[PDB]
C-alpha cells in the first residue's frame, strides 16, 4: 500500500496527491477518483509515449474509489517558476515553449486534444523538461484520419480561446494553440493578459485595438510579442498553424541560457 504525503493539487476533474510506497520509499503522484470519463482518461494515459508527455504507470480501483499511478515530476510545475509581475529569464521562457510545442505537436498528431494547456499542468522533472500533465479534459479529435469539431465548452477562462465562447462546434488544434499563446504570455509577463477573451471584457478590447504599450505586452520584447500577434488572432482560421510556428523569427533565435 501507499502513503499520502501531500495535496499536489486539483486537476480538471480529480485530486493529486504525493504518495510515498510504505516498503519501498518510492514517490509517485496518485489521482483518486470516486466514471465514462475517467475511463477514457486512462485510455488516453495508455496512447501516451513522449518525453513532453507525463509518464503514466497503472490504474487500481476499489468500489467507491479508483487510482491514476503517474511519475512525480521533481521540479514541480511551470506555474511555481513565473515570478508575478516578472515572468522568467526570456531563454528559460523560449526552451520551455520548445518543449511544449513538440509536446502538442506529438498529442496533436496522434490526434488527441489536452483542451486545458496552462502552466498548472506543465511539470518540470529533475532536468527542468516540460512534461504536458492532466488528460482529465482531453478528447479524440481525429480518428481514421477523419477529423471531428468540438462542440463542448471546456478549460479555464484565462487560457480559453475565443471562438470557444462562440462557436457551436470549432476545430481542436486553434484552441491548444491560443493556450500555449497565453502560457508564453505568462512566462514573460508574471501576468495574464485578461479573464477571457470576450468583447465585454476591456483588456481583450485593448488588444484587438492593438495597444500593446499597456501590460502585460509592455514587458514583452518585440520579438516574442510578434509570435503572441500571430497566435492571438481571434479567427481560429487566420490564426498560425504549430508548423508556422517552427517558422516564426523568435522561436529560431539563439538565446543564452
Ligand atoms: C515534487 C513536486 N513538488 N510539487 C510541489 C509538485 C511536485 N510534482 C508533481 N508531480 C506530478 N506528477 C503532478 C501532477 C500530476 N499529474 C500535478 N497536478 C496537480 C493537479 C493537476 C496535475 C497536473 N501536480 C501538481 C504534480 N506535481
Ligand atoms: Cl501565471
Ligand atoms: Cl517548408
Amino acid at each position: 500500500d501507499w502513503d499520502l504525503v501531500q495535496t499536489l493539487g486539483e486537476g480538471a476533474y480529480g485530486e493529486v496527491q504525493l504518495a510515498v510506497n510504505r516498503v519501498t520509499e518510492e514517490a509517485v503522484a496518485v489521482k483518486i477518483v470516486d466514471p465514462e470519463n475517467i475511463k477514457k482518461e486512462i485510455c488516453i494515459l495508455k496512447m501516451l509515449n513522449h518525453e513532453n508527455v507525463i509518464k503514466f504507470y497503472g490504474h487500481r480501483r476499489e468500489g467507491n474509489i479508483q487510482y491514476l499511478f503517474m511519475e512525480l515530476a521533481s521540479g514541480g510545475s511551470l506555474f511555481d517558476r513565473i515570478e508575478p509581475d516578472i515572468g522568467m529569464p526570456e531563454p528559460d521562457a523560449q526552451r520551455f515553449f520548445h518543449q511544449l510545442m513538440a509536446g502538442v505537436v506529438y498529442l496533436h498528431g496522434i490526434g488527441i486534444t489536452h483542451r486545458d494547456i496552462k502552466p498548472h499542468n506543465l511539470l518540470l522533472d529533475e532536468r527542468d523538461n516540460l512534461k504536458i500533465a492532466d488528460y482529465s479534459l482531453a478528447t479524440v479529435f481525429r480518428y481514421n484520419n477523419r477529423e471531428r469539431l468540438l462542440n463542448k465548452m471546456c478549460g479555464t477562462l484565462p487560457y480559453v480561446a475565443p471562438e470557444l465562447l462562440k462557436r457551436r462546434e470549432f476545430h481542436a488544434e486553434p484552441v491548444d494553440v491560443w493556450s500555449c499563446g497565453i502560457v508564453l504570455t505568462a512566462m514573460l509577463a508574471g501576468e495574464l493578459p485578461w479573464d477571457q477573451p470576450s468583447d465585454s471584457c476591456q483588456e481583450y478590447s485593448d488588444w484587438k485595438e492593438k495597444k500593446t504599450y499597456l501590460n502585460p505586452w509592455k514587458k514583452i520584447d518585440s520579438a516574442p510579442l510578434a509570435l503572441l500577434h500571430k497566435i492571438l488572432v481571434e479567427n481560429p482560421s487566420a490564426r498560425i498553424t504549430i508548423p508556422d510556428i517552427k517558422k516564426d523569427r523568435w522561436y529560431n533565435k539563439p538565446l543564452k541560457k
